[PDB]
């Protein structure tokens, strides 16, 4: 039959779709969601075989044990125990695109268990096999002989194996193709593996039983009252006697309890469904679900005789709360939701596509502890358990059908293809009925990148009409078709319109106000985190809180795709696309997360916590005004810090209680201070700290925060003439000059500053020269590839503008005494096939005091790309255990990713100064320096600066950070002016103008002291 | 042109057409109408079938069509006559003047139906006059209707021709038979025999 | 695998749907809807034999036919013919309500036709079968080699023969079946055929 070669067969013998179910024979069992006898797992060590291609694998393997299997761990991928290579591609499908047809070297995944099954589960009631997640389609025997057979990689496909079991020793066998026709729909950018890599576990349910169950809320126009209403239908023999009880709980305390005997209203001229039942609970003062407090009730559904015999119990947790559009506007309860959210894949360095509850864990609590109050599951519905966290920590969920055919040409060629509608729609469906009692779920989604075609506007109207009550959206085709609710675009710049033929990209804020448009916007995905990113996030939140009608978005995303290799040492390593072998591939591209693999996070972290607080602030005068973007919530666990401080010293500080309504404001008054000691700019810091811990942070965690420059006293004060003169001593190759025991040496031919020695020690070990370029950032490289240049990217304008080969060529350099000092005037010109690129003119002036002040003037030509900084470096001879400075800080930042960076004194250990991306470039500057200290040197000016033991030569040449050594010494770059990163999106420049070094003329001074 | 799909003997009527296992099913039936004859002028009303209740899987379908050729409206009658899947009030045999208010899918006067709260649409019967024996009694009370109000456009009588069969005597002569005449039990009698004429054609 | 007992499964290898065609090899034909010489009737006198259900036909039927198969006219309705009754049952739908299965006795009705292909529509090109009606759903065989399986009594299922036939005189066999899951779907007010 070649099922998996076929669309019309997504399965065989498979049971119904429907909500999570435990089948409890006790009701308080259901009530707590203790563990239940009747759900049992059979997860654990299973035997497992590899074979090239269905057509490999031996007979003889449905009866019996192969000796040449091995024993492995299930749930698992099985190219994460190395049987074969995973593949990174990102649109391109990793099989010939030949629908429906599949490659005939498809690799198989041969599993067994043998396992008991007790006679009690035999003797009566219907015992079922679930596998909640096969990759991508399989055949199952038991005992030898044929269940069943499913498609749909990520939603549970279900089995009765009640004629089919023996008290006793059972076996089961499951055939897992890699390839079929479901891996159309299943083009998703991330790896592509393979396996039975979520839970298998064993349902028992009584013949007369509960088959699905939908819960519903609906309210009084102020959310006083709510109706709860419980829909139940069951399987089995009708009889008079059973009943159906639906109680709702509040902790301990019932709230509310109906009971009736099944029988429907009528429906239409043939009656109503005499096997379900509407039971309806009236609730007063409704405590209400929300991201912000997560009230939840349970509800538990009683099937039992009319005696009170209970044949069995199922439950779900339950919000109360309503999700709408009105007036072009998102609201949750009746407020306008604010997304400040995040796509997550589901992904683990060691194990794959395996998730586990800690991981899961992991990651909620970063969000929360992030500002983000929202997920998409891009692009598929998730392991069970990921709704059961979020409807219980609180996060809005977007739950996505697995449908993505990116790789055709065009997107849509299957999706406006009715004979692709029936697997279309089991994706959707079979998610819906699934996951539709969770209250975290706001917004179903039809998938992703499979363009629009007529099937989308079917299933749009399947879920309107099955339920309406959430909003239904879905990009493709432009991110406003007739399939979404919700204008809802990737990577849609704020204010710059990118008019793509067919599906342009508006600027947000233009395409709210199109012609006729009238719905709310929010991105599916946006801001790209790939590599040292997220310039100009803080553009969109600007624009989100002034546009009512901009709610947010899902930024694009959470957590690296990199995976673990080893080395010849045994130690470990981070692997991207190309690293298995697997060709072709997209090499880095799986690797956009605000976080790293194993959690620890990137800087662009920070940025989107501060972006995305919940508390705003203004100042004017003594006064603070805080307003709070809570919608639900009084600010009660909330204190206000506050420091002045100059110039890094602190002066001043307290604290306030807040007391802040839901979008209320609160004015605090700080107190008169006394005026400052000294010259300098103050700095008025302030902090928002939550004194209590929460289920998701810690007491102390500080969740919001605002500088503000109060008060500057410029220093008049002439500084108090030096004890000595230094002296110049003038050669034919060099221009030295001698002060106690430090000398400077400029060398006449190249005219730059080649060595200065302490004592009769060398600091230097490479001059100290300007530098115009940066090791490549991801975002500046874009999709260009030596084998395909991309000549609109940055890298390839400065390469091609010989920015990287251009080498200074002398126009002066002259030496001066003068009262009391040296000054040293030097010319250069940087110069590629006959054309000035930069010149760049500076003095050195070396005074009595043993201070080095440097001025720089540069010209840029206006011709050439502007450049990637324009600053000085040199090679430290000596390496040194910290690094101190007064500027922005503690982690790294860039002029358009610098908001959440504090001006303050901070001190980190060396390494702390280097950004271990994987795959390396430009990284670690700190911006608004104003005084750096390393060693006994010190600089003082206003610069950006990083340091490191990595040269930009080793970083650019290196594309995995494990391959980085040490050079001898420190690298040093000081920048007067360093150019954004973007990152709108990291396949099309996305510096902003306003970040680009266009000046045509920079100037930037510099003093170098020793401390 | 109406999709082959009908699932009158359910209980609840929409029992198969609200049930999402059987979209695919019910999807062929109506894609493979559409792809065979949407270049046809004489087609210029799609139907999703007939009495099948109103399931959530006809307004998946409705949708489809609308989105694929929107040069036709698309009518279905199921579950009440005016559900979201019909541009066209369509019912089968309300009356003129006469409601029959019965539960869930009342059958209203056509002339009270185009008006109640908030409805626009056109309304044309997709069954009306049952011509069953010595029938048509009332005839002229629905043209009367139809031509005083813009809004009834209309509509199919029910039906063209009697669905009866030709069996043949001991002596070898031909005679119309129905239901139940051929041995088939449980049947439904003459009610095959609805039409304006004679299965030869000769009119009623 | 009984697929008349499935309702995932409508067809087998069945061709895409589109509007009438006819291959006309000279515009001003199809300009005047003229005969096309590359759309052939079948029609005509087929050879049939009735089985109460599925498992009653014998193998041998496939590569030959049965010699107690009678000769008939298709297109046409068995029960027309005497093989079985019609039925007439309005709303009550004439087999027991228990989706998707249907009776085990299920009338099949087992045709075949041996009829001749030209080398030239083999040299090149495409030929394919086109049932524009079979009630209520089948098995096609060509050569005795399975070719696929339909259901949908009222529009055309089309199957692509290129690969089974051969110059000279060739042998299809149907089975058609009487019930099928798609007669759930086919429970209009007339008769049962
Ligand atoms: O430059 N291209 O040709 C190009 C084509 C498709 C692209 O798709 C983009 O890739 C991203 C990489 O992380 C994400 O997968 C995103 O969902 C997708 O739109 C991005 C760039
Ligand atoms: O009286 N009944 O119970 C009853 C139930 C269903 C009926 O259905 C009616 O039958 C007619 C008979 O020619 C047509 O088939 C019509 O489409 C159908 O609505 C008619 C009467
Ligand atoms: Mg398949
Ligand atoms: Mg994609
Ligand atoms: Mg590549
Ligand atoms: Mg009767
Ligand atoms: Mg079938
Ligand atoms: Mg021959
Ligand atoms: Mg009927
Ligand atoms: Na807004
Ligand atoms: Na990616
Ligand atoms: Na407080
Ligand atoms: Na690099
Ligand atoms: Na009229
Ligand atoms: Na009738």
């Amino acid at each position: 039959r070649r099922d998996w070669e076929n669309p019309g067969v997504t399965q065989l013998n498979r049971l119904a779709a429907h909500p999570p179910f435990a089948s409890w024979r006790n009701s308080e069992e259901a009530r707590t969601d203790r563990p239940s006898q009747q759900l049992r797992s059979l997860n654990g060590e299973w035997r497992f075989a590899w074979f090239p291609a269905p057509e490999a694998v031996p007979e003889s393997w449905l009866e019996c044990d192969l000796p040449e299997a091995d024993t492995v761990v299930v749930p698992s991928n099985w190219q994460m125990h190395g049987y074969d290579a995973p593949i990174y591609t990102n649109v391109t499908y990793p099989i010939t695109v030949n629908p429906p047809f599949v490659p005939t070297e498809n690799p198989t995944g041969c599993y067994s268990l043998t396992f008991n099954v007790d006679e009690s589960w035999l003797q009566e009631g219907q015992t079922r096999i679930i596998f909640d997640g096969v990759n991508s389609a399989f055949h199952l025997w038991c005992n030898g002989r044929w269940v069943g057979y499913g498609q749909d990689s990520r939603l549970p496909s279900e089995f009765d194996l009640s004629a089919f079991l023996r008290a006793g020793e059972n076996r089961l066998a499951v055939m897992v193709l890699r390839w079929s026709d479901g891996s159309y729909l299943e083009d998703q950018d991330m790896w592509r593996m393979s396996g039975i890599f979520r839970d298998v576990s064993l349902l028992h349910k009584p013949t007369t039983q509960i088959s699905d169950f939908h819960v519903a809320t609906r309210f009084n126009d102020d959310f006083s009252r709510a109706v709860l209403e419980a829909e139940v239908q069951m399987c089995g023999e009708l009889r008079d006697y059973l009943r159906v009880t639906v109680s709702l709980w509040q902790g301990e305390t019932q709230v509310a309890s109906g009971t009736a005997p099944f029988g429907g209203e009528i429906i239409d001229e043939r009656g109503g469904y005499a096997d379900r039942v509407t039971l309806r609970l009236n609730v007063e003062n409704p405590k209400l679900w929300s991201a912000e407090i997560p009230n939840l009730y349970r509800a538990v559904v009683e099937l039992h005789t009319a005696d009170g015999t209970l044949i069995e119990a199922e439950a779900c947790d339950v919000g109360f709360r309503e999700v709408r559009i009105e007036n072009g506007l998102l609201l949750l309860n009746g407020k306008p939701l604010l997304i400040r959210g995040v796509n997550r894949h589901e992904h683990h360095p060691l194990h794959g596509q395996v998730m586990d509850e800690q991981t899961m864990v992991q990651d909620i609590l970063l969000m929360k502890q992030n500002n983000f109050n929202a997920v998409r599951c891009s692009h598929y519905p998730n392991h069970p358990l990921w709704y059961t966290l979020c409807d219980r920590y609180g996060l809005y969920v977007v739950d996505e059908a697995n449908i993505e055919t990116h790789g055709m040409v065009p997107m849509n060629r299957l999706t406006d293809d009715p004979r692709w509608l029936p697997a279309m729609s089991e994706r959707v469906t079979r998610m819906v009925q699934r996951d539709r009692n969770h209250p975290s779920v706001i917004i179903w989604s039809l998938g992703n990148e499979s363009g629009h075609g007529a099937n989308h506007d079917a299933l749009y109207r399947w879920i309107k009409s099955v339920d309406p009550s959430r909003p239904v959206q879905y990009e493709g085709g432009g991110a406003d078709t007739t399939a979404t609710d919700i204008i809802c675009p990737m990577y849609a710049r704020v204010d710059e319109d990118q008019p793509f033929p067919a599906v342009p990209k508006w600027s947000i804020k233009k395409w709210l106000s199109l012609p006729g448009e009238t719905r709310p916007l929010i991105l599916c995905q946006y801001a790209h985190a790939m590599g040292n990113s997220l310039g100009g996030f803080a553009k969109y939140w600007q624009a989100f809180r002034q546009y009512p009608r901009l709610q947010g978005g899902f930024v694009w995303d959470w957590v690296d795709q990199s995976l673990i290799k080893y080395d010849e040492n045994g130690n470990p390593w981070s692997a991207y696309g190309g690293d298995f072998g697997d060709t072709p591939n997209d090499r880095q591209f799986c690797m956009n997360g605000l976080v790293f693999a194993d959690r620890t996070p990137h800087p662009a972290l920070t940025e989107a916590k501060h972006q995305q607080q919940f508390f705003q602030f203004r100042l004017s005068g003594q006064t603070i005004e805080v307003t709070s973007e809570y919608l639900f919530r009084h600010s009660d666990n909330e204190l206000l810090h506050w420091m002045v401080a100059l110039d890094g010293k602190p002066l001043a500080s307290g604290e306030v209680p807040l007391d802040v309504a839901p979008q209320g404001k609160q004015l605090i008054e700080l107190p008169e201070l006394p005026q400052p000691e000294s010259a300098g700019q103050l700095w008025l810091t302030v902090r928002v700290v939550q004194p209590n811990a929460t289920a998701w942070s810690e007491a102390g965690h500080i969740s919001a925060w605002q500088q503000w420059r109060l008060a500057e006293n410029l220093s008049v004060t002439l500084p108090a003439a030096s004890h000595a003169i230094p002296h110049l001593t003038t050669s034919e190759m060099d221009f030295c000059i001698e002060l106690g025991n430090k000398r400077w040496q400029f060398n006449r031919q190249s005219g730059f500053l080649s060595q200065m020695w302490i004592g009769d020690k060398k600091q230097l070990l490479t001059p100290l020269r300007d530098q115009f370029t940066r090791a490549p950032l991801d975002n500046d490289i874009g999709v260009s590839e030596a084998t395909r240049i991309d000549p609109n990217a940055w890298v390839e304008r400065w390469k091609a503008a010989g920015h990287y080969q251009a080498e200074a060529a002398l126009l002066q350099c002259t030496a001066d005494t003068l009262a009391d000092a040296v000054l040293i005037t030097t010319a250069h010109a940087w110069q590629h096939q006959g054309k000035t690129l930069f010149i760049s003119r500076k003095t050195y002036r070396i005074d009595g005091s043993g201070q080095m002040a440097i001025t720089v003037d540069v010209e840029v030509a206006s011709d050439t790309p502007h450049p990637a900084r324009i600053g000085l470096n040199c090679q430290l001879a000596q390496v040194a255990e910290r690094v101190n400075w007064l500027g922005l800080g503690p982690q790294e930042n860039y002029p358009d990713r610098l908001t959440a960076a504090c001006f303050d004194r901070w001190d980190l250990p060396l390494s702390d100064m280097y950004t271990p991306y994987v795959f390396p470039s430009e990284n670690g500057l700190r911006c608004g320096t104003r005084e750096l200290n390393y060693g006994p040197h010190q600089w003082r000016g206003d610069f950006q600066f990083n340091i490191s033991r990595y040269s930009q030569q080793q970083l650019m040449e290196t594309s995995h950070r494990h391959l980085l050594h040490a050079e001898e010494g420190t690298w040093l770059n000081i920048d007067g002016f360093h150019m954004g990163i973007g990152g709108d999106d990291s396949w099309s420049p996305s510096v902003s103008a306003e970040f680009q070094l266009s000046a045509g003329r920079y100037h930037y001074q510099l003093v170098w002291c020793q401390k």
